[PDB]
């Protein structure tokens, strides 16, 4: 059957973990009051859901709660338990509370209140740096959930937000995220269709932490670009088209062999014979301030086909892309 797969960095972080760190279904949610915190109003309307600013009235605080959906109470404690481990790290948004409503028993989050810039105003006005910086933090908040055993798999613009003004930035929406334990399967439904990987698209289920960095590599590439998205799928098997349409088929069917991978038949025939496009071909002229040679040698090197061949979240720190940005935030 399928060829194993394991992650190159961060493979045993949960092995040497006590078990209470990541057996979340063993683990008991320690609900808070839900009296403790008034509701203000909506926040991001029309965008996301049921996100409110509070006040904490034991201590006169702005907070930030998010009332979540329906969902099976495995899933609740996964991400409850996913955030309390990830509380204080770099980029990470911050879980404050848990709540859950006395007659309705509908559970709710409550997190830190930042400043929200979405990036529907900032896509239009990224300078060259900007995109550096911001693509720097994001990567800082990955390492480190990797590093945690973490995978957010639903990296995204939605679940980025950027406060402009103090140049700070949270990722968050960790509802899909989970540990990585080698030799897993994961659900391969995970992530939005126009940043899920290739893994994905081919139901490989032995993925791991390299699957956030074709997402981030699919967000950097709508950013220099400006062409949002950059893979516009119609459905699950077009999405892999579009990439065929970018990368070739050659080093999809060499990643496919490589991992015994076996594709469905018609979608052989929907994939066909497609040469690889040059990075270059996707630059013109209002886009051009934007690209750099390091900019598109950083970009091949996340939207790899294979995903042990993606460089980690630490590596691409390391790239030139991000030379100048290391050494101007050390100041
Ligand atoms: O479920 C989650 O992971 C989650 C976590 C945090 C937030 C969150 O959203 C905000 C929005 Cl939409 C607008 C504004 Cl102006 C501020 C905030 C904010 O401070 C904040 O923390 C939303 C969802
Ligand atoms: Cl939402
Ligand atoms: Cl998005
Ligand atoms: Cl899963
Ligand atoms: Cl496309
Ligand atoms: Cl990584």
């Amino acid at each position: 059957g399928p060829v194993p797969s394991r992650a190159r960095v961060y493979t045993d972080v949960n092995t040497h973990r006590p078990r209470e760190y990541w057996d979340y279904e063993s683990h008991v949610v320690e609900w808070g009051n839900q009296d403790d915190y008034q509701l203000v109003r909506k926040l991001g309307r029309g965008k996301y859901s049921e996100v409110f600013e509070a006040i904490n009235i034991t201590n006169n605080e702005k907070v930030v709660v998010k009332i979540l959906k329906p969902v099976k109470k495995k899933k609740i404690k996964r991400e409850i338990k996913i955030l309390e481990n990830l509380r204080g790290g770099p980029n990470i948004i911050t879980l404050a509370d848990i709540v859950k409503d006395p007659v309705s028993r509908t559970p709710a989050l409550v997190f830190e209140h930042v400043n929200n810039t979405d990036f529907k105003q900032l896509y239009q006005t990224l300078t060259d740096y900007d995109i550096r910086f911001y693509m720097y933090e994001i990567l800082k908040a990955l390492d480190y959930c990797h590093s945690m055993g973490i995978m957010h798999r639903d990296v995204k613009p939605h679940n980025v937000m950027i406060d402009h003004e103090h140049r700070k930035l949270r990722l968050i929406d960790w509802g899909l995220a989970e540990f990585y334990h080698p030799g897993q399967e994961y659900n391969v439904r995970v992530a939005s269709r126009y940043f899920k990987g290739p893994e994905l698209l081919v139901d490989y289920q032995m993925y791991d932490y390299s699957l956030d960095m074709w997402s981030l590599g699919c967000m950097l590439a709508s950013m220099i670009f400006r062409k949002e998205p950059f893979f516009h799928g119609h459905d699950n098997y077009d999405q892999l088209v579009r990439i065929a349409k970018v990368l070739g088929t050659e080093d999809l069917y060499d990643y496919i062999d490589k991992y015994n991978i076996e594709l469905d038949p018609r979608f052989n025939d929907i994939l066909g014979r497609h040469s690889r496009k040059r990075w270059e071909r996707f630059v013109h002229s209002e886009n051009q301030h934007l690209v750099s040679p390091e900019a598109l040698d950083f970009l091949d090197k996340l939207l790899r086909y294979d995903h042990q061949s993606r460089l980690t979240a630490r590596e691409a720190m390391e790239h030139p892309y991000f030379y100048t940005v290391v050494k101007d935030q050390a100041r």
